[PDB]
């Protein structure tokens, strides 16, 4: 009660006031204390004119911003904070790509809504993992696909159809259908699948140039964005890269520790016996990270700055792997640990 009092009654913050780098590639939006965040959306949301050129009742907008908040768990990767930084990137484009040059408005606002949602209810699993435990929902999507994702739209679509939260609730029918339209295409881009099947479809594009007027072109650049602003922790500096590898593979090794339980091999990155994670961070960032911002410079020469990043952070991993091996005794002087 008291979070949506403030959130609705003090007023929307001028972004400037949350950092004065946060319009900025280099600003990193997880050191922003997380009570902060849901007020950093409305003033995102503002700043971007939405709130004023969609007319966006704001205690449903205040309600909405909670209850999406509220439907993320506490893994150690997949939570509200994720969403948030996620969230966050999607501005930063807003405010350094020129995106009203590429698309209409209505898609880079549902691409913002949509980053906020795109991980709702997150267990710390993969789809792999839900088929496999014979989950719930494995038996709703598994014959579709996309376990997590469609998961995760229906929850968004769940908190729109909850009494005060339908912030499109005055939309025209057409533009309704076509906003969750909009988030069913880009929440189900978020899986790596989906990706991987329309990634020749994306170098076509960037070696023909982006036609603004080939609809196909405007569904592709949204899937391309949205990949971009889930793996954007790797856009930022070391410590970032870092820290997430910490959270990733925290996630990672107690669904491997799940699947050792139930008597299946885990995959190598799952196995916290088996994993090497300067290598397999050199990996995911060489064949999954830096294709998708090569793709954004090809389309977007602002973005240079994103792909040098990552390259860059590539680069600390190869530096720092002989860290991984232990030159001389440990600190105890012990070899006890052998034992
Ligand atoms: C192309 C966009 C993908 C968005 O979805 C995910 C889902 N799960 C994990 C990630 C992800 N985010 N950061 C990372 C890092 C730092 N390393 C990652 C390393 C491997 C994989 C690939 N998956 C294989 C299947 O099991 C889950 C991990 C994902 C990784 N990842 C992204
Ligand atoms: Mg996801
Ligand atoms: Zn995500």
């Amino acid at each position: 009660d008291d979070e949506y009092t403030k959130l609705l009654h003090d007023g929307i913050q001028p972004v400037a006031a949350i950092d004065s780098n946060f319009a900025s590639f280099t600003y990193t939006p997880r050191s922003l204390p997380e009570d902060d965040t849901s007020m950093a959306i409305l003033s995102m949301l503002q700043d971007m004119n939405f709130i004023n050129n969609y007319k966006i009742d704001c205690p449903t907008l205040a309600r909405f911003c909670l209850m999406v908040k509220k439907g993320y768990r506490d893994p150690p990767y997949h939570n509200w904070m994720h969403a948030f930084s996620v969230s966050h990137f999607c501005y930063l484009l807003y405010k350094n790509l020129e995106l009203t040059n590429y698309l209409e408005d209505i898609e880079i606002f549902a691409l913002f809504i949509s980053c906020m949602c795109h991980d709702l209810d997150h267990r710390g699993t993969n789809n792999s993992f839900q088929v496999a435990s014979k989950s719930v929902l494995a038996a709703l999507y598994s014959s579709e696909g996309s376990v997590m994702e469609r998961h995760h739209f229906a929850q968004a679509i769940a908190i729109l159809n909850t009494h005060g939260c339908n912030i499109f609730d005055h939309f025209s029918r057409k533009d309704y259908q076509r906003m969750l339209d909009l988030m069913r295409d880009i929440i189900l881009a978020t899986d790596l699948a989906h990706h991987l099947r329309i990634f020749k479809d994306l170098q076509k594009m960037a070696e023909v140039g982006y036609d603004r007027n080939n609809k196909q072109h405007h569904r592709l650049l949204l899937c391309l964005l949205m990949t971009s602003c889930d793996l954007s922790d790797q856009t930022k500096g070391w410590k970032t890269t870092r820290k997430i590898a910490e959270l990733i593979y925290k996630e990672f090794f107690s669904q491997g520790d799940l699947e050792k339980a139930m008597g299946n091999r885990p995959m190598e990155m799952m196995d916290r016996e088996k994993a090497y994670i300067p290598e397999l961070q050199i990996s995911f960032m060489e064949h999954i990270a830096m294709p998708i911002y090569k793709l954004l410079q090809d389309l977007f020469p602002k973005a240079a700055e994103l792909y040098e990043r990552v390259a860059s952070n590539r680069e600390h991993w190869t530096k720092v792997s002989h860290k991984f091996t232990i030159r001389g005794l440990p600190s105890n002087n012990s070899l006890d640990f052998l034992d």
